[PDB]
């Protein structure tokens, strides 16, 4: 059932990936994956390439994929170790993971989170206040962080 579902998902990611998103097997196992999200336009992350680690837990699809950024990113919801505060990556009642979602849909949500942060549920408190109260300085720091760590 699990193995069977992962094959369906890998196939879909290889053939019909979402715009801007790529995901693939590192080795010869279906539960240790990698992905890549391209920084969107009309965002400070633009022209940046962000790599992620995607671990599929042993009880998938009843527990969510465990995802973290490997490429540094300056964002209120993402910490210095790459942990993402996002509802679709957490179990209910607080979270919104359900088995009718998949790897592609959560990667797309992380992409949306990059365009549209939530300072209501921050992981980086100083970055979160800068985003609310000094928006131009946030945008400047994000673009600098992008150019340094996500390019060449
Ligand atoms: N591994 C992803 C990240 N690494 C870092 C390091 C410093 C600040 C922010 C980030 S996000």
């Amino acid at each position: 059932q699990r193995a069977s579902r992962l094959k369906r998902e890998l196939h879909m990611l290889a053939t019909e990936p979402p715009p801007g998103i790529t995901c693939w097997q590192d080795k010869d196992q279906m539960d240790d994956l990698r992905a890549q999200i391209l920084g969107g336009a009309n965002t400070p992350y633009e022209k940046g390439v962000f790599k992620l680690e995607v671990i599929i837990p042993e009880r998938y699809p009843f527990e969510p994929p465990q995802i973290r950024f490997l490429t540094p990113i300056y964002h209120p919801n993402i910490d210095s170790a790459g942990r993402i505060c996002l509802d679709v990556l957490k179990l209910p009642p607080k979270g919104a993971w359900r088995p009718s979602l998949n790897i592609a849909t959560v990667l797309t949500s992380i992409q949306l989170l990059m365009s549209e942060p939530n300072p209501d549920d921050p992981l980086m408190a100083d970055i979160s206040s800068e985003f609310k109260y000094n928006k131009p300085a946030f945008l400047k720091n994000a673009r600098q962080w992008t150019e340094k760590h996500a390019r060449q």
